[PDB]
């Protein structure tokens, strides 16, 4: 009689319905999927990721329909600066603390093509890492769903490679951690607790997401697998060709997580 995901999806569609159309749309994060370790009563932001055809024109059209989605700085940023500066290295731009119906929304915009390239090749890891956690689908298609699956499969290969103990919960934690290693906006103390608080409260969703019995098999709480990383996304595979170990894979990923979270936090003031 109550399906959380139908009720959230409807509310989010209301928000999007005042905004220029998108190719696909997804909810994620603590405003969409519960997390342990929040004090009740904390009203976290509803985090969304929207895929568009043309970054410049989606924003231009939304600056006329919803000008209050943007600071003064930010409108000039989106209308004046080069597309290369706007996309930056992650390809995604964030509007935060957007108020709608007693809630706060924070959405990111990414062009279709940058989404495809990043998901397939991991030349950037910022967005593909977020798609390794629970995703509420609002609007998608077969092709994008298959991108999402391959990205999880390759995350799972990397997870199995890094794992020391053959324990299921720790595979889920290792996977969920890939995009958090090296993140510059997470205080040191809370970094391990954030990952635990996500997996702890969405264990079911993780069960569905990483249900790949050709890579590893579940026996209660432990798993059996043989390491297989022979096909990985092209930029990480290129990076590791002479040193295919867990250490070099984590080197690549956390280097990207450090550089990208830092650039993403700078771009965020230029666009509020
Ligand atoms: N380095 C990071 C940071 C975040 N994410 C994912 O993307 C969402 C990021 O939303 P964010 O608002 O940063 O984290 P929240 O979990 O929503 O915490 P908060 O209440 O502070 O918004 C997270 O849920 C997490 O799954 C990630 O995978 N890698
Ligand atoms: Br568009
Ligand atoms: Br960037
Ligand atoms: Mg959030």
């Amino acid at each position: 009689m109550h399906h959380h995901h139908h009720h959230m999806k409807d509310f989010i569609k209301e928000f999007l319905n005042e905004r220029p159309e998108v190719v696909a749309a997804f909810g994620y994060g603590s405003g969409v999927f519960k997390q342990l370790g929040y004090d009740s009563k904390e009203k976290p932001q509803i985090d969304l990721i929207l895929i568009v055809n043309d970054m410049k024109l989606w924003h231009k059209e939304n600056i006329k329909k919803n000008p209050k989605d943007y600071s003064f700085i930010g409108r000039n940023f989106f209308l004046n600066s080069s597309i290369d500066e706007i996309k930056g290295i992650t390809g995604i731009t964030y509007q935060s603390n957007i108020e709608y119906k007693g809630h706060l929304f924070k959405y990111g915009i990414i062009e279709y093509g940058d989404f495809v390239r990043h998901m397939q090749t991991w030349d950037s890891f910022y967005v593909p890492g977020r798609f390794q956690k629970p995703i509420l689908t609002i609007k998608s298609n077969n092709f994008i769903d298959e991108l999402i699956l391959q990205n999880r499969r390759n995350a799972c290969k990397v997870g199995l490679l890094c794992l020391n103990n053959k324990d299921l919960k720790d595979l889920y934690l290792t996977i969920c951690n890939l995009s958090y290693s090296g993140d510059t906006r997470m205080k040191v103390a809370e970094n391990p607790k954030k990952v635990e608080n996500i997996v702890g409260a969405s264990y079911d969703k993780f069960n569905e997401m990483y249900n790949f019995n050709d890579l590893y098999q579940k026996n209660g709480e432990r798993i059996e697998y043989e390491i297989d990383i022979d096909e990985l996304p092209s930029s990480l595979e290129k990076y590791i060709k002479d040193d295919k170990t867990k250490e070099k894979v984590m080197e690549y990923l956390s280097d990207l997580n450090r550089k990208e979270s830092s650039l993403q936090t700078m771009k965020g003031i230029k666009t509020n």
